[PDB]
């Protein structure tokens, strides 16, 4: 089967939506795409849906011939890392600890797919409230309800249906359990401090009204720092200061979903350590290759929580020891490299571009933001975004749209400032066009 | 890290209730797992929990220099395959088509593990019954149920963990659904066809009174073709070939879950097979590497069901393409070398040695069972069966216990006849160590 037959091939068995090249996988480099048909290059401002730290076959990865032999080994076999273990999961185990780790958070836990590890942090907030009302004389089937934000994507599993809340697409017709939802008081254009402040308020109004009518039922909160798919929505600190103070006075865990903001992208190892807020559990995901959360602070107060008691969390696999192999190698690259710095860097100059634009095409290029890498822009409506896109892919340039009217960069950590100005370049080129 | 300080290590992040030993990833091969600590050989019964279909470092994997190329091109990175196609994924499709396919299951979808491939396989089910209930004058809010197995395993995840009734550990603390589920006749020592005639008459009789006081809003049913963690327990043909005309008399679709059946270890593709009933659905894991489910029959009378509509369902990596590769490569070997009929075959071999076992010790060994190299036996006491697993790991033979009683055999399709006389010799060595 050739690369003109692949599309053909795959049609007569799946739903053939995705973008219309065929990926090299051998002449992709950095942060560029080859299409396998035409040679073609792509600027890739997508990394696989934010899910790609370095890019396409890292130099630091592709010449390291010792690293070829670890992976090779990896590679060729899948053992049960939840009942086998080896030198190459402890490895990986301890280097996650030291790059990505949290003093605060010690236990570790690893599964293949995001939903999955946001559903693996709910469960130990489940069990954690359960056994805490049980200790304080409680009735412990209370403690089965998740507040959450309107807008939030966390994924497209059993429970994490229930919280998604973008597109009716994706759960129309799916069975969910009735959970407490409230207004999310994103930053937007025009506001003043006491403006944001009056819609936090109203916000933590409503979460405050859900602790208070499901009493002792409310196991933890959940929010994205910044949430992605619904549209790169941006919270002060001072919002997520209060729902932790609200969390805590009613004994429910916080947990951040990691999964798209985590490994580096905002500049830190996580976007909660810009916002001085102190999770009990984060879950993490794409960047990471393998998926997993990271349980501490007030889960350690019930002795017997998840983390204590064996076969409470589980799965087949205990997470994919190959993309524990290769995210070893990924995070060595980035603490020797100073890959969080050159997001910090690269991520200012790339949010200073953005707000050129929006000084050139003051009704069009539409509330500039983000933080670090993490960057976007909004357009008037749905049909300029959309034909923005389209524009910018004829210009061999891959963004992402999320919500209504947002397009989104996901470079790699690894982006030039070149790159950086070649996209800019396409932008202002196609904005003429989509007007 | 060496392999005597793995143990300490992880246990510093995580819960370490695994195996003693630590994995040698190079020098395992076929039927023998290495302890990198001491270099001694143990025989695996076990697979990785069944995962695993032709072993350790199999010699037509670890001796092809291309698959190596192939391989390592894949290993290196982590596309999202969900929107970015290769010629390495197509590959796999094909092969996946060509060795395991079912012409009236044309529709294939893939994801990252076995809970989220019977997740969606659920979600194909209710975005059906919604729909076809819609298109004939009912309700579209109703189709939110699932009829299931007492004893049932299909996983942790947040619809799964509805359904699964195994061990109170894995369910307990956690919110559910109330789902209708009845009790699973399945075949036990000295009952004769009019006894399991009658067994079966009541589990149907459940299953009946369950769709008619839940009307229209029973999706499907779903089922283990052979219960696998509930403890190697067998259904007639006749219990499913009876469901099988009463979800079609309620239009409500079947499901088999084959995550553990599936991919030769009962001597065909599939379990249901050999069991003469078609399903609608069949959801896919462990050998595969790759999960997913495989779809059709009375799937594609609805026209918009979700294998036919753009983003109904979904995952960001859409399945590792590591382990699309190394399973295509897999499925090679066993349409080559005709591992399906050596598994009927040696699966022969190890049944008489069961049945040997039993009259040699009738007191102890019971009720031998099981299809194609997917056996197993039962003790008198949890006690028994749990000193056994001691005294085999002690003479480095590798087996998993299931439910309250049972001893699982899950050997690679490789396995040989010298191989089996070897766990064989072990449990006649042990058992009047237990007794």
């Amino acid at each position: 089967t050739t690369p003109d037959r692949v599309h053909e091939v795959l049609g007569r068995s799946m739903l053939v939506d995705g973008l219309d090249i065929v990926l090299d996988l051998t002449r992709s480099g950095g942060s560029y795409l080859v299409d396998a048909i035409t040679g073609r290059r792509y600027l890739d401002m997508f990394t696989f849906v934010a899910s790609s730290a370095l890019g396409m076959n890292p130099p630091a990865l592709v010449d390291d011939r010792e690293f070829h032999a670890e992976l090779m080994q990896a590679a060729l076999n899948k053992p049960s890392n939840s009942d086998v273990y080896s030198v190459a999961m402890a490895r990986f185990v301890e280097t996650f600890a030291r790059v990505l780790g949290d003093p605060a958070l010690p236990h570790l836990f690893f599964v293949e797919g995001g939903a999955l590890a946001v559903e693996n942090a709910l469960k130990a907030a489940f069990d954690w409230k359960s056994r805490h009302n049980q200790a304080h004389g409680i009735d412990p089937a209370l403690g089965t309800q998740v507040l959450h934000l309107r807008g939030a994507f966390h994924g497209r599993s059993g429970y994490t249906l229930s919280l998604t809340n973008t597109k009716p697409t994706i759960t129309a017709r799916f069975p969910k359990f009735d959970w407490p939802r409230i207004d999310a008081p994103y930053m937007r254009p025009g506001l003043d401090e006491p403006a944001m402040a009056a819609l936090e308020a109203e916000a933590l109004r409503q979460a405050r009204a859900a602790f208070e009518t499901r009493p002792h039922d409310i196991a933890c909160f959940v929010a994205e720092p910044i949430q992605g798919e619904g549209g790169d929505r941006h919270f002060r600190p001072e919002f997520f200061a209060a729902m932790r103070e609200l969390c805590d006075e009613f004994d429910a865990l916080l947990i951040f979903d990691e999964v798209q903001t985590g490994c580096g992208l905002t500049g830190t190892a996580w976007a909660y350590q810009q916002l001085d807020v102190a999770p009990d559990i984060v879950a993490f995901g794409k960047k990471t290759q393998v998926c997993g959360v990271m349980a501490g602070r007030r889960v350690d107060e019930v002795a017997d929580n998840v983390f204590a008691v064996p076969s409470r969390l589980a799965s087949t696999w205990g997470g994919n020891l190959t993309d524990m192999v290769r995210a070893r190698r990924i995070l060595e690259v980035i603490e020797a490299e100073g890959l969080f710095e050159r997001a910090v860097q690269h991520g200012k100059y790339l949010r200073a571009r953005l707000d050129e634009l929006a000084a050139d095409f003051p009704a069009v290029v539409l509330d500039p933001r983000g933080r670090g890498l993490m960057c976007a822009f909004s357009l008037p409506t749905t049909a300029d975004r959309d034909e923005l896109i389209r524009q910018l892919w004829q210009r061999a340039v891959i963004v992402l749209p999320a919500g209504a009217d947002t397009v989104r960069f996901r470079p790699p950590l690894t982006v030039s400032t070149a790159e950086i100005d070649a996209a800019i370049a396409a932008v202002r080129s196609a904005l003429p066009v989509v007007t």
